[PDB]
């Protein structure tokens, strides 16, 4: 089907653009604020479904949608309308009762005309292609913390009722297909977060912080997720890399990659053609080996016995080999390649209280 | 200085001792049923420091704590004396009772000749070197299950209380040092674990079954982190490996190796001398790329963009590149060796609802 999309050069509509020319196959028609009259007839006359996401001379009516109803008026079908108001029709502002005087003139103009329409209340959002130093306190957050320019907090105790763009653009396909979210009567985008100005400004600084860190986002924490990956999106195109700390010496190196407090940790161990590491053992420390590069063995024996357990492994077929406590354990590259170990460790490594015993074989 | 202990044979000596010998300088003489009088009264003279952990003709006096602080009696030096007694002494039970006599014995000892002496009341341990269908239920259960072997469960309600066998150790070591863990005025093991029998097993099962799903333990949560290790030790010296799911195909390889629902999971992805992967963006699924062997180049574009840019990369520096969300991206490989590429994920991959959209460049 046709379905037009009004603002659609704002943030949601960029998005939804993005989203349904690439998981539907309905003709796309964007409308913007730079779209000459003769074709916002068009696209309207030829739609199937509205999705208005646009917005709201001194003197004058102004109203964008009124206009765009008025065009409508001509549409043989009865295109359905989907309308994003704001939580803010509640509220009594300027912005609140402009948004409410929208929401009476599309059920007042549906009532006659016959029109299904899906009016929303959208609370504050946030998500990738958001503008910084605009509206978005939390795009402008985003995009200076990830240039160290500094920003302005007045009070970290203030409230956002917000909603991820990415429910936004999930409720509004939904919608498309007749299937929305109701509750309490009325649509309504799921997923709604109440979070603190401080608690995003800590985790964008956490999210930042663990470039260095080896850190990761705690990803079960819906809220966390969705914000990480926008701060992700507002990272200077020249700064997607990062340099890893190498311990480099004669046998070759040994890399750690991502650390955690809860699963562990996983670094890189890279072998040179002859040597042999480890001959040591553990009290509760234990890992995970898995070589995707070169052949060696990996040799274990009971700390309390004399058998020498061998486990010939390669890049050839990838297996893990669980270290288990109580046994010592070496790794050497038998082959003339060098060698490299993804090791997964079930704890932080720490040379103070290590939980490592020198032992031979 | 000089360190018996008595009932070395058992869980908590062989771990005692491996531990000492090998993070300390002292001299540790060991001694077990079956250590001929002789040399039992060699190392008792000889002896600065006791730590008795051996057990408790059926009639006359049998008690081997007796016959030991008997021998001690021609201790030139008084060597401060370790009891481990039980939880039990509460209780009116036979084993409860004999307990009590023991520390009694003790304590009457101590007030005649002076040896500064430190009584524990431990409750139930647990731990790597202890032996299975015995009297330990963990160790039994963790040497079963390894073995897909059935297991018999009365009561699964029924609670336990515990200590892991690296906190008896440590706590060991530090009365060897005159620092005890003192609680309500005495000795006492830190780390207390209370649990049910229905949680360990669970626990137990869980850690076999995560084998196949690529799961890894709550670290974070001190109980777990110690079963698991200890279940580890329990496994066939024959089993500490397992075959990882590698998907093959022309341009090379995909293999999940560790997988959470907290904190992603990382796979390695092993592309052939001339291939490119990729040519895809996601919403909010976001990555991080690191190439351990070979070399090669990332490329992004932004979605709404023309601009490639492009991150040239190998196994010689050690570098992770961010693949933020909103700009698709491809990984080719330009060295004529097979590269792999380690590939941490911010989510678990579901062809259903999947989070990546074909466009190429
Ligand atoms: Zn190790
Ligand atoms: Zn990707």
């Amino acid at each position: 089907m046709n379905i037009v999309i009004t603002g659609a050069k704002g943030f949601v509509g960029k998005n939804l653009k993005a989203d349904l020319t690439s998981t539907t196959d309905h003709h796309i028609f964007e409308v913007h604020r730079q779209t000459k009259e003769e074709e916002l007839e068009s696209a309207l006359l030829k739609a199937d479904f509205i999705v208005h996401l646009a917005g709201v001379f001194s003197l004058g009516n102004v109203s964008y949608l009124d206009h765009v109803l008025d065009i409508l008026t001509r549409n043989t079908k009865k295109p359905a309308i989907l309308l994003s108001s704001s939580i803010q029709a509640t509220q009594d502002n300027p912005y609140g009762e402009s948004k409410l005087q929208g929401e009476q003139l599309l059920r007042e103009y549906a009532e006659e005309y016959g029109n299904t329409v899906y009016i929303y209340r959208w609370p504050n959002l946030f998500g990738k292609w958001c503008k910084p130093n605009y509206n978005s306190v939390i795009a402008t957050f985003c995009y200076k913390i990830a240039r160290n320019e500094e920003i302005q907090v007045n009070d970290r105790n203030v409230e956002l009722t917000l909603n991820y763009v990415d429910d936004i653009v999930a409720e509004i396909k939904r919608a498309i297909e007749g299937t929305p979210t109701i509750e309490n009567g009325v649509p309504t985008v799921p997923n709604v977060f109440k979070v603190t100005l401080g608690e995003i400004v800590d985790l964008l600084y956490k999210f930042k912080q663990s470039r260095l860190d080896r850190t990761l986002p705690k990803l079960d924490n819906l809220f966390e997720k969705d914000l990480y990956s926008t701060y992700l999106s507002y990272l200077p195109s020249t700064d997607f890399s990062y340099p890893l700390l190498m311990n480099v010496d004669d046998r070759g190196s040994f890399t750690e990659f991502i650390k955690t407090p809860d699963r562990g940790q996983v670094s890189v161990n890279i072998s040179k053609p002859g040597i042999t590491k480890g001959n040591h053992w553990h009290h509760t420390k234990n890992e995970k080996f898995l070589v995707v590069s070169g052949k060696g063995v990996i040799r274990f024996r009971h700390v309390n016995d004399d058998e020498i357990i061998e486990y010939y492994v390669s890049g050839d077929k990838l297996e893990v080999v669980d270290i288990p406590v109580g046994y010592t354990h070496n790794i050497e590259n038998l082959g003339d390649t060098d060698m490299v170990t993804i090791m997964w460790v079930n704890e932080m490594f720490d040379p103070n209280q290590p939980d490592t015993y020198f032992l031979e074989v």
